DNA sequence: TAGGGTTAGGG
């Protein structure tokens, strides 16, 4: 049994009559569900807009993150790696992006070690080892760009990543402006 | 579209 928070998707964008009924009802297509939820207002009962679906296993959770786009009960939803309460407190944990910041990697990485690490998330576009301007110098960090945003997601809900030999710190990537802002 | 009475004691 893996960990409960890895089993769970974030199911945004829900349509305002969906119910814990249909939500299950939908996504059981992919697995066995071990909880499934519809959060409404705590005094009007209103749905929030927003759920979230458990499964058994990751792989189910995998399935079902393969079978995108989804639509219940007539509404395009959105699906997403559930992240920890502790984590959601951070700047942007909740955006959908492509790009990751990898912090903490030695000055002789290359490209192939990031590869040999963050290919088996999903497809890479783009990889960029940072370095001083003019300076040349090896500046300690780099940022990789998939082709999904779910591979960003299944890659920063994990607490630990080696690159080149060693533990590195993967957070996703904010803009210049998003960084000053939560600064 | 980010969580359900789900987060620092008392020795």
């Amino acid at each position: 049994k893996e960990p409960e928070q890895l089993r769970k998707l974030f199911i945004g964008g829900l349509s305002f009559e969906t119910t814990d009924e249909s939500l299950r009802s939908h996504f059981e297509q992919w697995g066995t569900l071990t909880d499934c939820v519809v959060m409404r207002d705590p005094n009007t009962k209103r749905s929030r807009g927003f759920g979230f679906v458990t499964y058994a296993t990751v792989e189910e959770v995998d399935a079902a993150m393969n079978a995108r786009p989804h639509k219940v009960d007539g509404r395009v939803v959105e699906p997403k790696r559930a992240v920890s309460r502790e984590d959601s407190q951070r700047p942007g944990a909740h955006l959908t992006v492509k790009k990751i910041f990898v912090g903490g990697i030695k000055e002789d990485t290359e490209e192939h070690h990031l590869r040999d690490y963050f290919e088996q998330y999903g497809k890479i576009e783009v990889i960029e080892i940072m370095t001083d301007r003019g300076s040349g110098k090896k500046r300690g960090f780099a940022f990789v760009t998939f082709d999904d945003h779910d591979s960003v997601d299944k890659i920063v809900i994990q607490k630990y990543h080696t690159v080149n030999g060693h533990n590195c710190e993967v957070r996703k990537a904010l803009s210049k402006q998003e960084m000053a802002s939560a600064s």
